């Protein structure tokens, strides 16, 4: 029979998946919100199939939508595109995501961390970690991927908080929206006029993309890339606080792996895809124009693939077989650069507050259970 999107997480376990995600077998029939019947994928082998096989198309229109559809992707809005359009876009872009384009930003990311280590020292606690920190710093390291002038900094953060933050209306959110996509209008036409050597100066001048273009791959790298490493950095601090003999295993070398992994932030029904053609998984049969969502946070428990996969284990062996990135050809581009936020955010955090603790009892904690990046709408933090 089908089942709806699991969305309840238990009392007390928040950061483990629904149960109800975890009780299905690998590929279950689905009922959507506007009625389609399609299937959930939550075993690690079937879901790798989904995410690399060419008959699973990413266009929009072919999908029928995971919670709450016409239109082709505007240009250079590259997530929403196959190959060989996505390869287009795809090729130029590699170059600037590598460990060593990536290193270069490393300074500054370390003073932005610092820098908003050190408002929280001088105002002294109880403060809110995600207003204080998790939200405003990947914000920044984005300003400083697409080259945002010093003058235009609070102005990119207050439209990006907006979009980020709870208590905020749709209404709300869509007008920041609207305004930063016109500031990433204006901004790439400052570079076309004299290109630099950021991101965007880059492809300026070793590349044909076009305006329109480069405001919506721009535009794509924010929303794809501040609200997943905010929210990997306050749900992985409430994860750490809860489990304190992690801490000391910070610096492992996979450590950012597993809190991936075990945090799964990418939680509900995404990726997800529709079927080009009849494709038969794991013996079920998806028929031409199904859409297939993966379960993230299941697959990344599968036993079959890790083991003890329910305990946070810093320093386990097995945790680079997770699929927090996604899989295939559209597996994140930001990867590298969201480690490195990662890393850096958390290691400074702890290293600076070595005292840290929740400033309220953790069932207080309010969760972004319907949100599509996980996390914890607030995070009051104290420390001695
Ligand atoms: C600097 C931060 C990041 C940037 C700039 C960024 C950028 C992007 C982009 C452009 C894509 C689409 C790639 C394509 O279609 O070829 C993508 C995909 C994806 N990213 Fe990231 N990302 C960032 C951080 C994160 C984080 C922290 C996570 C999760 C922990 C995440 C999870 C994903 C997943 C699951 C996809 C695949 C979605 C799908 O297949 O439908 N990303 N990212």
């Amino acid at each position: 029979e089908p089942v709806t999107l699991p969305t309840g997480r238990a009392v007390g376990y928040p950061f483990d998946p629904p149960p109800d995600l975890v009780k299905l077998p690998p590929v279950s029939p689905m009922r959507f919100p506007d009625g389609h019947i399609g299937w959930l994928v939550t075993s690690h082998a079937a879901a790798r199939t989904v995410m690399i096989d060419p008959r699973f198309s990413n266009r929009p229109e072919h999908k029928h939508p995971v919670f709450s559809a016409t239109k082709a992707p505007a240009p250079g809005w590259f997530i929403n595109m196959d190959a060989p359009e996505h390869t287009r876009y795809r090729r130029m872009l590699i170059s600037q995501f590598t460990v060593r384009r990536i290193k270069e930003l490393e300074p500054r990311i370390v003073q932005i961390t610092e820098d908003h280590l050190d408002a929280m020292a001088k105002a002294g606690p109880p403060v809110d970690l995600v207003q204080a920190f998790a939200l405003p710093v990947p914000s920044l390291v984005i300003c400083e991927l697409l080259g945002v002038s010093y003058a235009d900094h609070a102005f990119f953060q207050e439209q990006t908080t907006i979009m980020a933050s709870v208590d905020k209306t749709q209404d709300e959110v869509t007008t920041a929206l609207g305004k930063l996509t016109r500031y990433i209008a204006e901004l790439v036409a400052t570079k076309r006029l004299s290109p630099k050597d950021d991101l965007l100066g880059s492809l300026i001048t070793d590349t044909d993309l076009t305006d329109e273009e480069l405001t919506n791959i721009a535009l794509l790298l924010l929303v794809a890339g501040h609200e997943t490493t905010a929210n990997m950095l306050g749900l992985g601090t409430f994860a750490l606080l809860q489990h304190p003999e992690q801490i000391a295993a910070l610096d492992s070398p996979d450590a950012v792996e597993e809190l991936l992994r075990y945090l799964s932030i990418v939680h509900l029904g995404t990726p997800n895809r529709a079927a080009l053609e009849d494709v038969e998984l794991e013996g079920q049969m998806i028929r031409k124009g199904d859409t297939v969502a993966i379960g993230l946070p299941a697959v990344n428990r599968d036993p079959k693939v890790f083991d003890e996969p329910d305990i946070l284990q810093l320093d386990r062996v097995d945790a680079r077989k997770h699929a927090a990135f996604g899989g295939g050809i559209h597996q994140c581009l930001g990867q590298q650069l969201a480690r490195v936020e990662m890393r850096i955010g958390f290691t400074r955090l702890f290293a600076r507050f070595p005292s840290l603790r929740l400033a309220v009892p953790a069932e207080e904690i309010k969760l972004r259970e319907k949100s599509a990046a996980y996390g914890v709408w607030a995070l009051p933090v104290a420390w001695d």
